[PDB]
C-alpha cells in the first residue's frame, strides 16, 4: 500500500524499485539517486476540514516554514523526513533555545494565511469542549468522581468570568500555531551548535487567526508539563516551572523585534512600557490555555484509544487555572 | 448584473472575514459586487472597496469571488501551490462554498491569435515553465486512459430520449469506440512521452492577456483554470493546444461553437511552437548540433500529432456525457462529431 505511494508519488529511484513505524520509508543503501529525489521519507496516515489542513501545510512546505509535501492523498501524505530530535521540557527554559523559539513565533505570527481572519477560534473552541464536557457520562466509577470534581468549579460560570477578562485585555490577531510545546519543537540535526538556527516549528493541527496572547502564554503554561514520564498518568506537572518574569522578559525581549519592525528603534522606557503590557496580555492568556486544554482533555477521556491519564491531565490544568487566578488577584 | 440579496450577504462576509485592511470594517452598504460569470457551478464575481476608501497596507482594492469527491482538496492544494510559485492568481481565502482568489485586468485571447508567432512561442515558454513544476500528486501517466475508458464506459451506459441526440449518438457508437480506443492504445504506446505536469486544456480561454503588457514581447500572458491539470503525456498538452486552434468557443448561435480542419497549425508553426518549448523545457537545448536538435524536433512532431488524436478522443466523449449530464447550453453532440471527424481526418493525415 506504502509502496505504491511512494513508488507512484516520488521521483527518481522511487519509480523503478524499506518501511519503519508515522512511518519511515526508505530506497536500499546501495541505490544511487538519479536526481533531487529523497532517500528517506515520511508517511502519515490518518485515521471542511482536510481542505484548510492540506492547503496551510502545502502553503507552509512552500515557504520554507515547514516540511516539504512529496505527495497528497486520501488515506494521507507524503512528507520530507527531517533528521531531528524533539526538544525536551528542560530545554525549553535555554535562554538561546527561549529566544529562538519567540523569533519562530515571530515569524509564524506575521504570515499571511487564506484563512477566515476573525479571531472565532479561542471562545468557539472552548465552547464547543464545554457543551461536550456538559454531557459526558463515563461508565467507570473513578472517571465517574474525577468529572464531578471538575463539574464542581461551575465550569460555564467560569467561562464567561475568562470571558470578561480577555475582552478588557486587548491583545492583536495573528496567524499562531496554538500548540507551541517541545514535543512541536525539531532540534536540527547537526546544526545543534548554531545559536538561532538551531529549530523548526512543527505539526500545525491546531494553527489558526487567534489572539497573540494565546500563542505565548500557551507556550509559557508549556515549561510546566513533561509528557515525557513513562508511568501513569504519563505526565508530569510542576507549576514551579512556569517561566520567571525575567525568562518571560527574555522570551519577549526576542518576540517583539522579530515580530515588530521598528521596535528595536523605540526608547528604552517606550520598550519598557509595551513589555510591561505585554507580561499582563500573555499571563492572562494562559488562564485560556488552563482552561481550553482541561476541557480539551475531558472530551479526550471520553474518545481516546491513547494511553494517557486525561482526567489527571484536565484536574492538572484546572489547578493551573485556579493558582494563575490568583496570582494575578483576577 | 447585480447578484442576489442572499448571495451579496454572503460574498460581503467572506471579504469582510477573509481579506485584511480595509476590508476588516467595510459596512454592508459599501460593499460592490457584480457578476463576472453567471451559471449554477463556478459563478464568478468582483468584489470591491469603495473608490473612496483608502487602503491600509497591501490588501487589495478588488477580489474574485469563485462559487462552486475529495478532488476539492487536491484542486485547493495546487491552486495554494501555483498562488505561491507566481504561476496562478493570488489565494486569498477559502471556504467550503468558494474562493476568494486575486483579481487580474486582462481579457482572454481569441482563437485567431494563437497563431501569432509571437502568442504562440510565449504560450510554448509558459507550457514548458509549466511542465517543469514538481507537484505532490500521483505522478503515473493514468489520467488519459483512465478518464478514457471512464467517459467510454458511461457512453455505452447512455440513452437519450430526444430524436436527433438518438440519431447523433448511433453515428459515433457505429465507429466502434472500444475497439477504436484499442488502436489509439497501441498507437500511443509505440509513441514515448515524458510523463510531466500537465493543464491539459491549454486553449485561448484558459489564457489571459495581461492589461498594460501588450507591447512585452515575452511577458504579456498567463496560463489560468487548472482544473483538468494532472501528471501526463508531454505530448498531449502540446498535441490538445495545437487542436484548440480549430475550435472557435464564442460563436453567439447553436451549436456555440466552431470548427476548421484547416486552421490546425502547419508544420512550420508547430515547429516554432516546438522551436520556443525546447530551450525554455532544457536550457541546455540550443548548444546541441544541427542534426541532434533537427532529430529531437521531428520526433517531438510525430508525438505531438499522434497525442492530438487522444486530445479529440477524449473531448469526443467528454462532449457525449456531457450532453447526457450538462444544464449549460452548448452544442454537445455536433461537438462530439466535430471531434471524431477531426481524430479520422488527423488518422488519414498522420498515416495511421
Ligand atoms: O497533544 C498533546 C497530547 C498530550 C497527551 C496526549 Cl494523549 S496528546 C501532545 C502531543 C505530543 C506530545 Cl509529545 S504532547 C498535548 C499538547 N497540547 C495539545 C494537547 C495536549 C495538551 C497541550
Ligand atoms: O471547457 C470548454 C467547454 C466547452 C463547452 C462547455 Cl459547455 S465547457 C471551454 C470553456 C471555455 C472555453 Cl472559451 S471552451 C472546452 C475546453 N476543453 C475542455 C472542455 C471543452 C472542450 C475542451
Amino acid at each position: 500500500r506504502a509502496y505504491l505511494w511512494c513508488k507512484e508519488f516520488l521521483p527518481g529511484a522511487w519509480r523503478g524499485l524499506h518501511i519503519s513505524v508515522l512511518f519511515q520509508c526508505s530506497l536500499p543503501d546501495t541505490t544511487a539517486t538519479l536526481g533531487d529525489e529523497p532517500r528517506k521519507v515520511l508517511l502519515r496516515l490518518y485515521g471542511e476540514a482536510m481542505v484548510l489542513e492540506s492547503v496551510m501545510f502545502a502553503i507552509l512546505a512552500e515557504r520554507s516554514l515547514g516540511p516539504k509535501l512529496y505527495g497528497i492523498f486520501p488515506q494521507g501524505r507524503l512528507e520530507q523526513f527531517i533528521p531531528s530530535r524533539r526538544l525536551d521540557t528542560e530545554e525549553l527554559s535555554l535562554p538561546d533555545i527561549s529566544a529562538e523559539i519567540a523569533e519562530k513565533m515571530a515569524t509564524f505570527h506575521g504570515m499571511k494565511m487564506p484563512f477566515n481572519k476573525e479571531p472565532k477560534w479561542l471562545f468557539g473552541t472552548m465552547e464547543k469542549y464545554l457543551k461536550e464536557v456538559l454531557r459526558i457520562k463515563f461508565t467507570e466509577e473513578s472517571r465517574i468522581k474525577k468529572l464531578h470534581k471538575l463539574l464542581s468549579y461551575n465550569l460555564p460560570l467560569e467561562l464567561e468570568n475568562l470571558r470578561s477578562l480577555l475582552e478588557s485585555t486587548p491583545s492583536p490577531v495573528v496567524f499562531c500555531h496554538n500548540d507551541c510545546q517541545e514535543g512541536n519543537i525539531l532540534l536540527l540535526e547537526g546544526r545543534e551548535n548554531s545559536e538561532k538556527q538551531k529549530l523548526m516549528l512543527i505539526d500545525f493541527e491546531y494553527s489558526s487567526y487567534n489572539y497573540r496572547g494565546f500563542d505565548i502564554g500557551n507556550h509559557f503554561c508549556e515549561w510546566m508539563y513533561d509528557y515525557s514520564y513513562e508511568k501513569y498518568p504519563f505526565f508530569r506537572a510542576n507549576i514551579r516551572k512556569y517561566p520567571t518574569k525575567k525568562q518571560q522578559l527574555h522570551f519577549i525581549s526576542s518576540y517583539l523585534p522579530a515580530f515588530q519592525n521598528d521596535f528595536e528603534n523605540l526608547s528604552t522606557e517606550e520598550k519598557s512600557i509595551i513589555k510591561e503590557e505585554m507580561l499582563l496580555e500573555v499571563n492572562r492568556f494562559a488562564l485560556a490555555s488552563h482552561f481550553l486544554w482541561g476541557l480539551w482533555s475531558i472530551v479526550q477521556a471520553k474518545i481516546s484509544s491513547i494511553e494517557f491519564g486525561y482526567m489527571d491531565y484536565a484536574q492538572a490544568r484546572f489547578d493551573a487555572y485556579f493558582h494563575q487566578k490568583r496570582k494575578l488577584g483576577v
